[PDB]
DNA sequence: TTTTTTTTTTTTTTT
């Protein structure tokens, strides 16, 4: 445990996904989604508030977090979890990306199911 | 402020360039610096490496304290969140907004101090 | 394995 002494950076960012699952396979077989996560929120910031709103390109690769994605619709309610890496050298300025290693759905069942039955009887 | 909404990046890394420290017309100090982050990592063992410079903001009286000491080269861990403004041509520019930092020096300053002391 | 240049309706924060 030598390098790894400021190797340190996760990123948690919640937020509803803007564009869809791009799914993708490297030539190692390995598959790759990715899509554009929209966070909004209020933060408070020297005692008082701001309005906090990013697009995270973030993408997901591996086998074991695949499905996950494959339950992931365009305006999804979601909190994703992993490392941050990105660069823009002015010789292919490329872009910042939120490796995911985790990710769990934010619209709670009750809640979703209360839109589909409610407009009948 | 509860809910689904939650910003939390926390940094490490080397400051590339700065710290530039103003205060604004507003009241408060802001301390303003690049931070580059350099690692390897990914689960089992599949190597990815990492590499990013995210501008760094200080924003506030609070934080300004601890500020007066980091210097280019200095390393430090940064917590707080990110947002994403206009630029003055590219579009939209990254920044985490530190709201609370670590002097890894203090870190090995402390270690240190344990391991030496007779 | 060149920091796999991978922003694909008007470029989401300007309705």
């Amino acid at each position: 445990m030598d390098p790894n002494s400021l190797m340190t950076n996760r990123l948690v960012l919640s937020g509803t996904v803007c564009r869809a699952p791009l799914r993708k396979v490297s030539p190692s077989g390995i598959p790759h989604c990715q899509f554009v996560l929209e966070h909004r929120s209020v933060q408070e910031e020297a005692g008082f508030h701001r309005q906090a709103w990013c697009q995270m390109p973030v993408i997901v690769s591996g086998h074991e977090n695949q499905a996950i994605t494959h339950s992931i619709t365009v305006g999804s309610r979601i909190t994703v979890q992993g490392f941050i890496s990105c660069h823009k050298a002015k010789n292919g300025l490329s872009k910042m990306v939120l490796h995911a290693e985790q990710i769990e759905l934010i619209d709670s069942v009750d809640k979703l199911a209360a839109a589909l039955e409610h407009h009948h009887h």
